[PDB]
């Protein structure tokens, strides 16, 4: 497994992340305070997840770039760039958690509610994004790529921020506006708010350090990587669900927290007006007979099977995708991510 | 007034820079609900102010730009990116009126205080700062200056949310540690927090656009302009209290929201034992008998004699600095905003 070969080598560079990042307090000792604080937001919220994000950066650049390219200059600065890709999402899930009042992530209690942060976390969170573009000019300000990667990043994050305002517009804390709930509002948060920054992003920064720059080339990239980040979340939404916590790891709550979710999406475009009343009554409730109930008119209306059915022509799709719009990438770029997100596990 | 005579052409330029921010619209119309959001975010939060730090960008770059270079296309460019300071500050606001509770800014409700806002703020104040880099890109991407705004924008972001950092650990809610409160803590905070957004970032800009990117020349007016910040903070932290609210535009109440003040500072390092416990005992209160006997020490302390001093002898170092650090610059960029800044009012 080429990230579980990475991985060790990815985590044990953020020892190197931190130190970098946190010695800018020697010529300045004024700011040791604030520079501590970002050593502890830096530590809790950039461990923990999988990485997938950031290591999808460091094994597209060795598929991307000659072996002897491959110097240990030029690996610090992937692994680095991996590590601005986990920065970039850090910085996204803690203001998240505090816009949608979450109590645990991983696990663990969010950020802003642990005592004595609260509402500090938004600054907390602005210093996360900040470290992308300290780490950014730190290692690549002398590579010709270095533009490219600020404006993949800024563009990234402009496009995340866009998805989150669609979907906060969709699902208002205490509007349960299933009218709202529409396939193509779906389609657009799933691209903005995730299919951006989660796909396309480790793709292109590992693209541009390789020197692959070209606006055609980024275009067929985004077309695969689009697709796949569509995939990836539907895949979620329904694994929420019909999912078994201990292989996901995690007991959904979608149902619960009035989520636009593709299997309410699905239940919405087959729901007689008797089925949607049923819906309508029981979604975004956290008692537990009622969401039963919710789960109950989805089998009902055999969303398992539409699911599947979906799983098996996305799959077709992205492989036509790749034979497709690869070229003169090799398949393995693409290949290695759709194996890694369509394996049924 | 140099001010007075471009504050028309730059509020007038405002419906220019929405148009253009909401007219990625048009090839995306699935993101139209969110760049209405958009759009409401902007007219709330961006208009209202005096514009003093954007029209500092405008009025420096009419200085130093020679006037046959100030074509139309360079002037769009001048104003635009005065509105990207003023956007870099309205980000500030928002995220700092949460982060501290606040009730009104300019006398009106803060953005996340509005029915149906609150914690959606969060994504608001990312979208504002988002702004800046999509105007860069719109309308400077083509200069040879586009790299340095990009750079000094998110540097200037980074001192200040690290100046935010530093405020937060000073004066933590509901702890009324006057401990803290050193001459040496407030230096760097509004070093941090405000001087170098307010002060150096404008004219930087202005020099950057002006072809004008030695390290030196940066580090000179730097050294000029930290230095105006520092004084603007302190003036600004004596008038809350001793300033006359029908000239100053605001009724002040750093003492009842315990903040590291100059004038707190000052009094901390002047108290007596016993003046220390009436301080102790009463800062931080809402309570108008409370407020008086604060403003009582201070008084007694002759903070206001202390300050009027202070005044005289960081003028005289202001004009010493821009004697020795302006050239080669026109003395007129430091000396406009001395006046404005000094100018007793
Ligand atoms: O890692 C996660 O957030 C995750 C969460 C839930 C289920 C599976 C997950 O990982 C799959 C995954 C593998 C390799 C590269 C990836 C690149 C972008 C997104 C996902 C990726
Ligand atoms: O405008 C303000 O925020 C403000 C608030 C309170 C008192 C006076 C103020 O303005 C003075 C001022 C004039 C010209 C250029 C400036 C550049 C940066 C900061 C201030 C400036
Ligand atoms: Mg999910
Ligand atoms: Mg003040």
């Amino acid at each position: 497994d080429v990230y579980a070969q990475e991985k060790q080598d990815f985590v044990q560079h953020f020892s190197q992340i931190v130190r970098v990042l946190t010695e800018d307090e020697m010529g300045h000792p004024e700011i040791g305070d604030a520079i501590a604080r970002l050593k502890e937001v830096l530590e809790y919220n950039a461990i923990g997840g999988k990485y997938n994000r950031g290591l999808t950066v460091v094994v597209a650049f060795r598929e991307l770039v000659e072996p002897r390219k491959q110097d240990a200059d030029s690996l610090q600065r992937a692994w680095t760039v991996g590590w601005c890709v986990e920065l970039l999402q850090a910085f996204f899930l803690v203001a998240d958690d505090i816009m949608d009042s979450s109590l645990t992530r991983r696990g663990q209690i969010c950020w802003y509610q642990k005592p004595g942060v609260g509402l500090d976390a938004i600054n907390d969170a602005n210093l996360l994004e900040a470290c992308i573009y300290r780490l950014l000019k730190l290692y690549c300000r002398e590579q010709p790529y270095y533009l490219n990667l600020i404006e993949l990043f800024l563009q990234s994050s402009y496009q995340t921020e866009i998805g989150q305002t669609l979907d906060l517009l969709t699902a208002p804390q205490g509007n349960v506006d299933l009218v709202r709930f529409t396939e193509k509002r779906y389609k657009s948060i799933v691209k903005y708010k995730t299919a951006f920054y989660s796909f396309y992003l480790p793709i292109a920064a590992a693209m541009y350090m390789a020197g692959i720059d070209g606006e055609k080339e980024h275009a067929n990239a985004k077309k695969i990587l689009l697709e796949m980040g569509e995939f990836f979340q539907i895949q979620d939404d329904y694994l929420d669900l019909f999912g078994d916590p201990s292989v996901t790891g995690k007991i959904g709550t979608d149902i619960q927290d009035n989520k636009c979710s593709w299997l309410v999406v699905q239940c919405l475009q087959r729901a007689t007006p008797e089925q949607y009343q049923i819906l309508k009554e029981n979604y975004g409730q956290k008692e537990a007979e009622k969401v039963a109930r919710v789960k109950a008119l989805y089998e009902e209306l055999d969303l398992p099977a539409v699911f599947l059915q979906y799983e098996e022509d996305s799959y077709s799709h992205i492989m036509a995708l790749i034979e497709q719009y690869a070229a003169p990438l090799p398949p393995a770029v693409f290949l290695g991510l759709a194996r890694k997100i369509y394996k049924r596990r």
